[PDB]
């Protein structure tokens, strides 16, 4: 009984007495640590054991976007190391997270094929360049205390897939073309099972995963760290749902999570994450997260004339257009950057304030 | 003739008087004044007068567009209200103008055709977030001392009509192609009666409306709060004529104000508003009405490739351009945005501080 | 022998002695320096003599290029001295390297023909509106303590040739369509000697030159004036070379240069310039080369559906980007903007301070 409570507390929130342990360990074991909770930090979770969790999941939905995100995230903390930036942050996952991402979309939208060696060759460059791009960001978002943002994947990843293209002899992306025919949507053709299970799909997406089991292993490494942020994951991608379903967007999309995972990542971060938890912020969250589904079909059909995705680009503009707005009200809290951590221990260093 | 004159001093400019009247009143009369206020500041006018005034060219002009500007305006002001932001810029109307352009350029482009009610949908959330990312702009523009200049209504107008498009089922626009041909003008075609016409049309445009009997009340509106702004008014739309002849534009377009809307709100703005009315100042307000024409003529075709229409996107990145330059004048003087009022009061404010 | 040297020193780097006795002499000849010295600007280079060896270059290249460019800089140079900006700025040639390249790169993109007389209309505005973007840039940009960067004549000369466009009556511009086919790149058609010329090719597509000689002379004015730049150049076209042949660029885009511009400004800006010369700084200006080209293969695809070239933007995207990286090494060091001046007083500066 009191084993069982204290294992809970142990792999719960940012592992705290594994992370003192770890200071002392050898360097690669702790660069392992911190390439799992930069894993992890995507879903803004400060876990590894989540971390495992989720290379679990990415290693069930394909081999190779697992192998190319770790890849991608180990050159990032290495990256992070080699411009001696500040190993709290790297310690916490605040610079691997970007790399991961940036291997696991480049294998997503890559059209040379699975096992493409050669994409490793840019998974490295893009992955370098996360820690430079995100000090470059930080710099201008520190002035009005907001976060990084997983803005640096965002340029990355486009950065690369507008320079290749669908026609390029060396890295061909896929083809996104914009919309240019009238689509009959059917509401009698809808499934349900789908529609609902678009939640994990979406949750999945945030990884690029298009996988129902991999969104239940995200929700279960979420669900291992922090409750809230598992509650506000699903509200995210429901949200998106429901948005899609409210935008006329096509049925196959919203099964396929695609309005999901950017309503998720704002739900968690204007949830919890670095507004204070109280209704007023979580009714702000499912606001922001509405928001952003407006911003995918937006960014969407924006970039698609680039022939470029809309990754990550609809939470960022929304939730720091959330965290900007200033109010009168003292019940939307806005927490300062450092003392920002998983929203249990945002809601307890709220309630000590008010105290 | 006392009366007549203190009349006029009454109905001119900020009503101060009505304007201490109010806070006294009932809180639903207060929401009427505050629209109407609201209505009145797309023009920098800080009068209700000329807010019945504004509604009832609106009126004139299409029915349908007039009650989805009047929703759109009463649901930004509302949600100005929720959110806890300050009463003096409610009551001053400086929520609610985007609003009321979020909701007459919806039913302008709305390609679903008049008396569509689900219209009001998107009128109401698009309204909604007039609050919040003028706040999120304000922010980021308060640490030059610059004003949001309608930016939040050029973000969700496009955010709308970018991501449903011309092929949406439910909420459709209209074909907004890139020019993909050559065009023969010809200056022998060119008509004088319409192209001088084009001034109160261009005051027209700046709400949308195309009819000239609805500039002329425009104008009127102006004349009633402020003569200066009605002379940089019909200065900017007339610069805007111009540059369109002087860039090739196509005749209709100038006959139909396009050219002029987002000129003269530069003009406005960058004439007696901001920045105190001299010489200088006058001359460099030209200037920018000029600039701003460029850059219609430019935001205008990079935004035609997205199937989006340039609409006031112009005017603000020119207003802010001509608003953050650096001289070594004192003659170019930029006014505190508190201090900012009508630009009568500006001149007197500039005048007293001088002595 | 003490002659040569005398000489040698007099003619190098920013002319101190030249300037000094400048202020002395009469406005237009004055004028004439600061002429001189903003043509010189472009490779960020004080020199004057560095300014003739570059306008004879342009003289090389295209007279109607020549004119162009001389018109738009010396109207530069007026409009900054109207606008009453900082003369020791305008002495030192900081408000004329716009309103060349704006002169240079309308004149390159300009499909009426050379000697359209007309064109000199826009030259004029565009080079006019240079400081006042100018300064609007300076303003945002000296908050993080950060260059302007050309950025003005990104904005003016895009801003131009969207405005106009390949389908205008008056100021017609080259189509600049995005890439429809795949290119099949073969290397064994690469030619070697051509590849090898790019170098100097790059260095003329600073100003737009895609004559050999051009360069040749280019990197003559340089090394009168620093040989660190000079070396810093060749690199940077050396690197927008590989990385060309890295992302499967078409061989003649490699041959004509145009993957070298952008990289060697980055190399000149984040080494010597405004990074102290350090081996680490070296790095960084190598690996903001690379960054560069991949801007250039991005900013190209992205802007080449709008019709419009990638000129300039990538240089400033990325230079910007290496100078607001914050690091905990007091290796890569950041010079204040008033200090940064040629290469080698940048590294006395460092030099005496560490002392
Ligand atoms: C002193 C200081 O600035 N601390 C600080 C800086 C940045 C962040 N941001 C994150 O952890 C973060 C932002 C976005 C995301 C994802 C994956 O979307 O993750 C927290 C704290
Ligand atoms: C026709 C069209 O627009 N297709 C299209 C649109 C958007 C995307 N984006 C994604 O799938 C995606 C998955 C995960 C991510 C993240 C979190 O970066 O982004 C793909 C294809
Ligand atoms: C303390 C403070 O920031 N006050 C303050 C803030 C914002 C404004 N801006 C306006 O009224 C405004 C800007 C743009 C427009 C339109 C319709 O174009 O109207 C004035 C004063
Ligand atoms: C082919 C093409 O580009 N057509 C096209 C271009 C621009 C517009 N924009 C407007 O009409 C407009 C009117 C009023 C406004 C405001 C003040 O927001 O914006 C429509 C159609
Ligand atoms: C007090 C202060 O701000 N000084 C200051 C301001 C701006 C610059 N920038 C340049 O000289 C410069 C920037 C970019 C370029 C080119 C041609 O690319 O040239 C230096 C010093
Ligand atoms: C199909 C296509 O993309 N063509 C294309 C692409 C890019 C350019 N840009 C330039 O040539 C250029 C030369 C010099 C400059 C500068 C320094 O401003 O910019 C032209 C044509």
């Amino acid at each position: 009984k009191a084993n069982l409570i204290k294992w809970v507390s142990f792999i719960s929130g940012d592992m705290a007495a594994f992370g003192e342990w770890m200071k002392g360990q050898f360097i690669l074991l702790q660069i392992m640590d911190w390439v799992l909770r930069g894993a992890a930090q995507v879903m803004f979770v400060n876990n590894p054991l989540s971390g495992l969790i989720i290379f679990a999941g990415l290693i069930l939905q394909n081999r190779w976007w697992a192998l190319n995100g770790f890849v991608g995230t180990v050159f990032a903390t290495i990256s992070a190391l080699i411009l001696c930036q500040n190993r709290g942050a790297i310690a916490a996952g605040l610079y691997g997270y970007n790399g991961i991402l940036v291997g696991l979309l480049m294998a997503v939208f890559s059209n040379a094929g699975d096992w493409y060696w050669w994409l490793l060759l840019p998974n490295i460059f893009m992955s370098m360049a996360c820690p430079i791009v995100s000090s470059a960001l930080a710099s201008i978002n520190s002035r009005w205390d907001l976060p990084v943002f997983t803005l640096p994947f965002n340029i990355l990843v486009c950065l690369h897939m507008v320079a290749t293209g669908h026609y390029n002899q060396y890295f061909p992306q896929i083809l996104i073309q914009p919309t240019t025919s009238m689509s009959n949507l059917t509401w009698s053709e809808l499934d349900y099972a789908q529609l609902f299970r678009s939640i994990p799909v979406g949750i999945g997406q945030v990884y690029g995963c298009d996988n129902a089991w991999t969104g239940g292993i995200f929700m279960i490494a979420l669900f291992i760290s922090s409750p809230i942020t598992f509650a506000h994951a699903t509200i995210g991608s429901a949200v998106g749902m429901v948005s899609g379903l409210a935008l006329a967007a096509p049925f196959k999309n919203i099964y396929m999570g695609l309005w999901g995972y950017n309503c998720v990542l704002a739900c968690i971060a204007i949830g919890g994450m670095f507004y204070a938890l109280t209704w007023q912020t979580h009714l702000l969250a499912v606001a922001c997260a509405f928001f952003c589904a407006y911003l995918g079909s937006a960014i969407g059909n924006v970039m698609s004339n680039f022939g470029l995705p809309a990754c990550t680009w609809p939470f960022c503009l929304s939730a720091l257009t959330f965290l900007l707005i200033t109010t009168e009200t003292k019940f939307i809290h806005k927490l300062p950057l450092a003392k920002v951590a998983y929203p249990e221990q945002n809601l307890r260093y709220y309630w000590k304030m008010k105290k």
